[PDB]
């Protein structure tokens, strides 16, 4: 009853969201001007 | 019952988000201007 | 009862979203101005 | 009663999302302007 | 009743935000001007 | 006796190379494997 | 005698080379494996 | 008896390379494995 | 008898390589492994 | 007889490489592993 | 008979490499493992 072992590996400017219960997660937004 | 794991590897700029219950999760949003 | 195992490789700019419930999962949005 | 083990490779620019349960997954949306 | 245990490596610039309940949890916002 | 203005807009995965004299240039070349 | 003014925008992953004499300009070669 | 004024504009991942005289210019080259 | 002035702006991951006489330049070569 | 005035602006993880008289200069190599 | 002025602004993790003449001058190189 529940998620398990999630990895990342040799990522550049990587960023991972976990949890139980995420609402809304998200992605980078906003590089530049 | 349960996800499993999930990986990944070798990837410049990457974002993945795990969770056993999202809602709405995102890819990057809002780069340049 | 089970996702599995999901990986990926060598992979510019790359997003996964892993969830035993997902709604609405998005690739990426909002790239250039 | 699975899914099973779904990978990618030496892909530029790539985005999977994987579920048990999804609701409208979704591939890119608005790179430009 | 859990997540699990999720890690990463050798990833430059890198952001993980874990917990059993996020609301909105957030990638990089505003780099740049 | 000049070239002139050459401009692009909202381009993705793009490249211009623009000389007074160019000797062969070129576009992409080898992507994926 | 002269080329001018050779502009670009909002370009994703765009590489540009300027000047006088080129030898032999290229666009991108080598991506993924 | 010049090149001019070559710009560029909010362009993620880019590379211009200027010279008044160049042999053999290149756009990236091996990302990925 | 000269180049002029090459302006980048808001770019995200970005080299430009100026010289008067350039021999071989160079865009990224080697991300990910 | 001489270069000008080479700028960029607000640019994340950028290097620029300047001179008379370059010889192979290069963008970035080796990220990851 | 010179280069000129060359600047750079508001630039995360940036290096520039000045010479009146340079051989072989390199951007990075070597982050991860």
């Amino acid at each position: 009853t529940l998620f398990g072992t999630a990895s990342t590996g040799t990522s550049l400017f990587s960023s991972q969201n976990n949890a139980f219960a995420q609402n809304k997660p998200t992605g980078f937004g906003n590089f530049g001007t």
